[PDB]
């Protein structure tokens, strides 16, 4: 199969008249569908359930977004058992058939992108360009596995030949696994960790993120109008701890891809290492974590650029990425003349309902909103409130951006994920004392520097230990094939998506001689 | 870096004179040394310990073969602490630099394969030819992977380009790790584990398996010799549960590479799960674990042909390999043909003490006797016994060559790893229920099919599910390079040695971004 060579899905801005007529209408259409009910998609087929999930609008949280059914034991069991049966023979296609229907599935969810952006607005409260930039990132997901799939088609391996014989080695996936997947990217990265095991010929039961359980639905309408086989991708919104305990324990389960929080993840990888009674293989988890992600600054940076970079990288979606700037580590020469323009950025900032298009909107539920305000407390005590620091007056869930200085590389600020829109600005003597404090945290996922000096650069390069490092721009909005993303210590298993490397982790291989 | 493309090291056949003096000259050099003691490699140097292990002769255990050290905890800790300090700087080789050192190794083992055979021969029971195959693998395995790494070289990783920056990613080292190898490859197997880390930047810390302490102590020799700087290998022979748990289980140990027995890798897999009291990363952990592999036969395949395949594949080095056919599946059509000449020229094998090259040595050890002994007395209940199942006349652990008929498939002895000379024979109707049968066990490792019908060979290259698959040949010895090893389900991880991809597993990537 030949298509164009890859290239990312633009992210819209929506500065022409067309983009933001095009956004209004599709903002309308979602909100005049407020109230919905979308069932679980088992075998080919939409499953209601007695029980439901409430999905409420986080800018305005008496307004119920969608409902969906909820999957327990039973309904795990029974999307279990049908994607094992799909995997028999979804397994046997052609890689070139796979490749095509994703392909398909990349061309549909590009002709509702923008419903999917608004119905991101609506359900997670990102503003309209976090929105396209999700999106986008999903497209290129499925568009990206598409053609990576190809490198690993029958036979791929590169092996020694042998006198008299054929020796050929050769790719198969696993079988059918678990993906659990998060709130803050809940169609981009709950596409990618879908499609791409699913590429390759592994099915997937699919568990959204609680309070993203309706986007989760539309991406599940795109597969089942792309025709996907009955049973090759299975969506069971639930609770974690019970359906996604349930699949991740389970001695049927061949694989898990986990993105969440440290805590889950930890408890995932600890259960995957576990032979369930009955199990017949080595599980494999692949977890990604979160961060405790420093921008670096010294004295040689451009002030303004380093400023609005880490504005974008601290603020952006409220704070709410594993990729988030939520510490700055400015130098002694650079932390006066860095600090005031990042505190006069970040002041300007608008905060309110998604819907308009705010800097920030709401973060994304009640319980992350206390998360967020403990920390703040705990941040009072621990270094110097300069901004913010309070929740803003609404129903909705939304919390001023927040700057916290002098913080001690220890404090549980500046050691803990808050995620959320609370920046700790360290002050450090030189470069060297700026490494040591960034690479001192359990984490490993992003981290940047402002620097004009080569030899600072190279050396972060080399000593810098995280797994996405960026220079002289902003941390966050990893692209699809651009930068492979994925970190190192407790920030997970370094399973780098969009990368040609990601689809290994879904085959194992074959050997296969025959003496003529 | 330049050198000729790789080919596998010949395994010496001993049909010249030259070739047998020269290894009766090696067999009187080693036995002349008998009386030797080898301490731990720890940090560049050698160091003892109050406490020793004693290595005997299985063809004559009352003859001492060796002594060596005998690390616990604090030479654990010791050598961690070598370990972690030589990576920080190992890692920053040139991977050329690297390479070389690999390079060197090879030379220098090449140089002392008479010897080592010959260590092979007195210290684990394997006659001459087996001991040439697994010196020759060695060096294969450090050949292959010396080369592999290049592969891998700064910056390695096909990334897509975006305008205005350089987006550059790499593969960097994991950090000190654990080898714990077996003894019955303790010069390939125990070589590969170490130099595949070693080569891309880690650094390693070996146990050798307790009956093989001496050859693991020569290899170390071999590794100073050649002049890995201090602590990038260590050598601790010590006990399994003792040394081997304290690091698996230690929070400072960042991989695990390990080939054994299945109770020991379930135990290391679940370990590796865990995250220890202050432990910063998640644990990686390969675990190459048994088989219980079949070699189906055929009514159209050459009789004689799959006769000898099945007798060299069942009985080589006393069936004590992952990759031994323990099962003979035979279709009704080839049963009695197949049966009898398999039992004719079993009856042919000679056993007695390794040093003489008889067809078989003696098992290993005193438990290795006990447990295929007792693994005899269980399969007397299950299925006809036809052939030997008896101890032979001496101290040494010989044990005649074992056929068993009518073994009902879910049968212990058509189930469970005897890992001694002891064949289950069963007979099914046809080529299907040939390949359900070799399917329905908790294991994937090897097997073989000995037939001419292309649709049954091609039928097996789908469906008989196993990591390495063999057409009308031995289904053992597997070549470096050529045969990428590995399995599936409980015979562990199917990480392939000798591959390409093995090279991975000890890799994380880095993604680093610079915006001009
Ligand atoms: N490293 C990355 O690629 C990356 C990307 C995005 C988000 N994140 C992380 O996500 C976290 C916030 O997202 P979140 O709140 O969705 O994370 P979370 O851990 O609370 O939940 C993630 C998913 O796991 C499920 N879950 C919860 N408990 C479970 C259990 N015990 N067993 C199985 N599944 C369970 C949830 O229902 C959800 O689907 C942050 O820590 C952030 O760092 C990481
Ligand atoms: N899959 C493969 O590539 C392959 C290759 C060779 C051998 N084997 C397997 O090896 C087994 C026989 O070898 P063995 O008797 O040396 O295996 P084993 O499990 O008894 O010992 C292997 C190594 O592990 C150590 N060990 C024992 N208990 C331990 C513990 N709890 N924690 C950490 N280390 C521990 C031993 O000291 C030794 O060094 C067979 O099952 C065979 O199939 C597999
Ligand atoms: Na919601
Ligand atoms: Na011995």
């Amino acid at each position: 199969m030949t298509v164009e060579p890859f290239r990312n899905e633009p992210i819209e801005t929506f500065q022409t008249e067309e983009a933001r007529r095009a956004m209004r209408e599709a903002l309308r259409r979602v909100r005049e569908e407020f109230g919905r009910h979308y069932p679980l998609y088992i075998g080919g087929e939409w499953v209601d359930t007695k029980e439901r999930m409430v999905s409420l609008n986080p800018s305005a949280p008496s307004e119920v977004v969608g409902t969906t059914a909820k999957a327990g034991k039973a309904e795990a069991e029974a999307a279990l058992e049908a994607a094992w049966k799909a995997f028999k023979t979804w397994k046997d296609w052609p890689q070139e058939d796979r490749s095509r229907l994703l392909l398909k599935a990349a061309a549909l969810m590009r002709r509702r992108k923008r419903e999917l952006e608004a119905t991101l607005v609506y359900e997670v409260g990102k503003n309209w360009v976090e929105a396209s930039a999700d999106v986008a990132e999903a497209i290129d997901f499925i568009e990206y596995y598409a053609r990576a799939a190809l490198r690993y088609r029958y036979p791929a391996v590169e092996v020694v030949p042998y006198p008299g014989e054929d020796n050929e080695s050769f790719y198969v996936p696993l079988g059918a696994g678990v993906v659990i997947a998060p709130w803050n990217f809940p169609v981009a990265i709950f596409t990618g960790m879908i499609v791409g095991p699913v590429a390759v010929g592994n099915t997937v039961i699919a568990k959204p993120a609680e309070d993203a359980v309706v986007v989760g639905a539309k991406v599940f309408e795109i597969f089942h109008e792309a025709g996907f086989p009955p049973g090759v991708v299975n969506f069971l919104p639930g609770v974690g701890e019970e359906v996604g305990a349930y699949l991740v324990e389970h001695p049927r389960i061949r694989f898990i891809n986990f993105t969440g929080s440290l805590e889950v993840g930890l408890k995932i990888y600890e259960a995957a290492g576990r032979l369930a009674p009955g199990q017949t293989w080595f599980k494999r988890a692949y977890v990604e974590t979160g961060g405790k992600d420093a921008i670096i600054v010294d004295e040689t940076a451009d002030f303004d650029l380093a400023a609005e970079g880490v504005v974008v990288s601290a603020y952006g979606f409220q704070g709410q990425k594993c990729s988030a700037a939520s510490r700055l580590i400015l130098t002694q020469g650079a932390y006066e003349p860095v600090l005031e323009r990042v505190l006069k950025r970040a002041e300007r900032l608008s905060v309110g309902p998604a819907e308009e298009n705010p800097d920030l909107g709401p973060v994304v539920s009640a319980e992350q909103e206390r998360k967020v305000l403990s920390y703040i407390e705990i941040g009072k005590n621990e270094g110097q409130l300069v901004l913010g620091g309070k929740r803003l007056e609404g129903e909705g869930y939304f919390i001023a951006p927040t700057v916290f200085t002098e913080v001690p590389p220890k404090a549980r600020i500046a050691q803990e994920e808050i995620f959320g829109p609370v920046l700790s600005v360290i002050r450090v003597k030189d470069f060297a004392e700026a490494l040591e404090v960034a690479n001192d945290t359990p984490y490993g996922l992003t981290g940047g520097v402002y620097s004009r000096k080569r030899e600072h650069l190279e050396w972060a390069r080399r000593e810098f230990h995280v797994g996405n490092l960026y220079f002289n721009r902003k941390i966050t909005g990893a692209l699809v094939g651009v930068q492979p993303f994925g970190g190192f210590k407790l920030s997970g298993t370094n399973a780098k998506t969009g990368a040609l490397d990601y689809l290994r982790l879904f085959l194992e291989m074959k050997a296969v001689a025959e003496r003529f």
